[PDB]
C-alpha cells in the first residue's frame, strides 16, 4: 500500500499541474475576448464617426454649389452693368457732340451778325 | 455791338456750365466702371476659390469612403476573430472534461487496487 499511495500522490500532483495550466489557458482567453471585444467597439465608433463625415462633407460639398451659382449670376450681372455703363459712356460722347455743335451754330450766328457794315 | 457781345458771353458762360455737368458726369461714370471692374474680379476669385473648395471637398468625402471599407474590412475580421475565440473557448472546455474523466479513471483503478484483501 505505501507505493501504491506514493503512486496516487504523483498521480494527484500532475493532475494539479494539469489543472494550472488548463486556467492560464482560460484567463489568457478570456483576456483576448475582452481586448477583442474592445476592438470591436472602437471600430463601431469610427463606422460611426466617418458617416457623419460622409454625410458633412456631402453637405459641404452642395453649400459650394450652390454658392457657385450664386457667384455666376452675380459674375453675369456684373458683365451686363459694364454693358450699361460703356452704352452710358457712349451717350454721354453724343452730348458732348450735340453741345459743341450748338457752340459751332451759336458762334457762326454771332459772326453772322458782327457782318454788319454801317 | 455792346449788347451783342454781352450775348455772346451770357453764352459762353452757358456753355461753360454745360461742358462742367459734362465732365462731373464723364467722372462718375468713369469711377463708377472702376467700381465695378473691381467687383468683376473679386467675384473672379470667388469663382475660383469655390471651384477649390469643391475639388477638396470631394476628395475628401472619397477619402472618408476609403476610409470606411478599411475600417469594414476590420469590422468584418474582428468579428471573424470574435468566432475563433470563442471555438477555442469550446476546445478548451472539452480539454477541461477529457482531463476530468482521466481524473475518475485513475481514482477508480486507484479504489480498485486498495481493494486487496490479504
Amino acid at each position: 500500500v505505501e507505493k501504491l499511495k506514493t503512486q496516487m500522490l504523483d498521480q494527484e500532483e500532475l493532475l494539479a499541474s494539469t489543472r494550472r495550466d488548463q486556467d492560464n489557458m482560460q484567463a489568457e482567453l478570456n483576456r483576448l475576448q475582452a481586448e477583442n471585444d474592445a476592438s470591436k467597439e472602437e471600430v463601431k465608433e469610427v463606422l460611426q464617426a466617418l458617416e457623419e463625415l460622409a454625410v458633412n462633407y456631402d453637405q459641404k460639398s452642395q453649400e459650394v454649389e450652390d454658392k457657385t451659382k450664386e457667384y455666376e449670376l452675380l459674375s453675369d450681372e456684373l458683365n451686363q452693368k459694364s454693358a450699361t455703363l460703356a452704352s452710358i459712356d457712349a451717350e454721354l460722347q453724343k452730348l458732348k457732340e450735340m453741345t459743341n455743335h450748338q457752340k459751332k451754330r451759336a458762334a457762326e450766328m454771332m459772326a453772322s451778325l458782327l457782318k454788319d457794315l454801317a
